[PDB]
């Protein structure tokens, strides 16, 4: 039948969408991935599959029943391989119909375009299909930038930054499991990172710019916004 | 009382998130911007006041204090996610400054409307996104966006041949593939194809508002 190729969130369930969250109560079969919290699964009481190898997983399962759920982290259309699991489905026949997320990128609830400091932002992946590292130049000097599987190349990306322009005293957010209980925030100058000083765990949101200090209290080191 | 900043998403009702309908449901008072879906704003029942603009916002701060000073807890909604693109970080400021307890609520971004893949294998290992039209209707600095391997832009079909120039000059690829997704999330949400240069020339007719998708990606339906 019909596979529905569903955003997760970043993890609170209460950042499904309606939509999402339907879709999860009534799937006979839910195929999830890695990326996908605890809380969220919770809520599907149909079948739960953890789910190429991937791709012909699910032709089985969406040919077994009217249509089925494939559930993703985040937003399944951006740092997902969402575009090749649709690529693979529709050429075999099987509808697919996309149903948008709310992307981790946007889980540190932090202005990630700010007047003064950034008209516009990237986003950037770490790690490429294939294992490879990314090509940072067209990233670099964009105002805000946001990268996901960075972490265990946080040294080398931020390096690789410097050597590219970016500012040492740029200010740098890492949130480790944003939008969960155990979400920590780790706060470091890019030369911080580049310098092999910073002790951050993935997975994990890393954001660097002006931005990251918006609601910082002038009078001391104060994250106005969660206090 | 307290400020909810909450996204509306794109603009079908069923992308709201579980925790934005929950609060549209039960809010006394829903401060609503323009670019703000009527299908969802017609979901809640309790005082709907626009307080918007189209590019004053000191005035707006000021209307936000107001209502939030009167209630336990107001609802500001916003088009997409309100921390990208809709002066929501000035907002946060602003009622942070005044001590008006605030929390935001994230949403599905209007980057994200047309349900295609941003990056992909071989194509694209991220993305970057900008608006045509800034704080205060400025133009936008292109330059540190125009070479990422794909580009969304918002607010940005009044301005497309200027765009359009603008990353031509910058570098980009004058054959590359281009998507506009008028009305996107909407009953009428319809898709334009051109390429960098028919833009650039003018020869390409696109009505506000549009989602506009730069990039190989485009290419890969
Ligand atoms: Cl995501
Ligand atoms: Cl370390
Ligand atoms: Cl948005």
């Amino acid at each position: 039948g019909r596979v529905y190729l569903v955003g997760a969130g970043p993890g609170d369930p209460e950042l499904l969408t309606l939509k999402a969250y339907r879709l999860l109560k009534e799937a006979p079969v839910v195929l999830y991935d890695r990326l996908v919290d605890e809380r969220v699964l919770a809520l599907a009481p149909g079948e739960k599959v953890y789910v190429e190898e991937i791709h012909r997983l699910l032709l089985r399962h969406a040919r077994a029943h009217p249509f089925v759920v494939r559930l993703k982290g985040g937003d399944p259309m951006v740092f997902g391989r969402g575009g090749e699991e649709v690529l693979f489905l529709l050429r075999h026949g099987v509808p697919v119909e996309v149903v948008p997320g709310v992307t981790s990128l946007l889980a540190s609830g932090l202005p990630l375009t700010h007047r003064g400091l950034a008209h516009g932002f990237a986003a950037v992946s770490g790690v490429l299909e294939g294992g490879g590292y990314p090509d940072l130049r067209p990233f670099a000097r964009v105002p805000t930038l946001v990268v996901l599987m960075g972490v265990g190349r946080r040294v080398w990306i931020a390096k690789e930054l410097l050597r590219l322009g970016r500012d040492p005293r740029e200010p740098t957010l890492f949130v480790e499991r944003a939008s969960t209980p155990k979400e920590r925030r780790v706060h470091a100058r890019l030369e911080e990172v580049a310098e092999g000083k910073v002790e951050v765990r993935p997975p994990a949101l890393w954001i660097l710019g002006e931005v990251v200090r918006v609601f910082a209290e002038k009078e001391a080191p104060v994250d106005a916004l969660a206090l």
